[PDB]
């Protein structure tokens, strides 16, 4: 029971690009932004996902003119109808996203290959891009994301004011209820979107609750869990292109030193290790000071299986002889000769 048979487009949201144009555009991607000086939640810093930096806020903001507020007076019945419509939009982009293989989570290990569909016909890593989007749409209405946007904090202060002016007074705390109270329809949403899916998809049939029958299920361990999933599987097609330039074991007499194609793929690899340390540290910090006697390795490991084979520790080590004995890190043994 939905609009589904309801054709229905928004202004401001286009194609994603946040790890990159849709083929066969090329570049124009996003990276992780990682501040010192700005507080997430409770702690100090933040890194900011790549698709947080593209979510759909539709109705809520006009981009004409250098920008502004679509909300400033708007009831809080027609206010709850914009989000609804960018959790809406944001849903179908990202199944696209996804779909058409362009989102990194959603890739396979080789390259030209179509990762593999979930377990319910959808798009590799499309429920869980659909997740932290609304866990994102959550915070931004909360008032309780990262400060990044300085229109989006006017974003998270005009919904403030509406809710206020709209509800019997007792407020932030009215926010999160008022919030509570329309979770559901803003989770149906989603549930609709995919729902959706079906006029456009025949590997299966879609009921709407694949990426679950509830929304999810704090933003920062939410956001460190994305740059988790999303440094493991960038690192296993580092891997696969390791060993397929690399295994045949082609040694150059100098004992032997790598070469060629072999030698480049492993310092493709270091040379991203080097670049994701930075990130590593700062969201590792945040949640193990945070959550006292869990470990960061053990959060991205429990919950995504590209991660299981990752030595966190080892990848990222910062002792004096892991930098001259093991050069490309845990991949040392395959970038080395006999």
């Amino acid at each position: 029971s939905c609009d589904l048979n309801a054709t229905n487009y928004i202004r401001g949201c286009q194609s994603k690009t946040y790890d990159g144009k849709i083929f066969p555009g090329k570049g124009g991607e996003k990276q992780w932004i990682c501040k010192d000086t700005i507080i997430h939640g409770d702690t100090n810093g933040a890194c900011i996902p790549p698709r947080t930096q593209n979510l759909c806020v539709g109705e809520l903001w006009d981009k004409s003119y250098g920008g502004r507020s679509n909300i400033k007076n708007d009831t809080k019945e027609l206010l709850k109808e914009k989000i609804k419509n960018a959790i809406h939009k944001e849903t179908e982009l990202l199944y696209e996203y996804h779909d058409t293989g362009t989102a990194i989570i959603s890739k396979n290990d080789k390259k030209g290959q179509k990762g593999k569909n979930d377990p319910n016909g959808l798009p590799k890593g499309f429920c869980h891009a659909v997740q932290r989007s609304f866990i994102d749409y959550k915070n931004m209405i909360l008032g309780t994301s990262v400060n990044i946007y300085e229109h989006i904090g006017k974003l998270q202060e005009d919904i403030k004011k509406i809710i206020e002016k709209g509800t019997p007074q007792q407020s932030t705390e009215n926010v999160n209820a008022w919030w509570k109270g329309i979770e559901r329809e803003m989770w149906d949403a989603v549930r609709c979107a995919i729902t959706k899916i079906n006029k456009k998809n025949n590997n299966s049939i879609f009921n709407g609750d694949e990426c679950g029958v509830s929304p999810p299920t704090d933003q920062s361990v939410s956001w460190f869990k994305e740059w988790g999933e999303q440094f493991c599987i960038e690192r296993l097609r580092y891997e696969q292109n390791i060993r397929e330039a690399c295994t045949e074991k082609k040694c150059i007499n100098s004992g032997d030193k790598i070469q060629g194609a072999c030698k480049r793929k492993c310092e493709k690899y270091k040379k991203y290790i080097s670049e994701k340390k930075q990130e590593w540290d700062k969201q590792k910090t945040k949640y193990e000071n945070k959550y006292v006697g869990k470990s960061a390795s053990d959060l991205l490991k429990e919950n995504y299986p590209e991660c299981i084979s990752a030595n966190f520790d080892f990848i990222f080590n910062d002792n004096i002889e892991y930098k001259t004995y093991y050069p490309y890190g845990d991949y040392s043994s395959i970038c080395s000769c006999e």
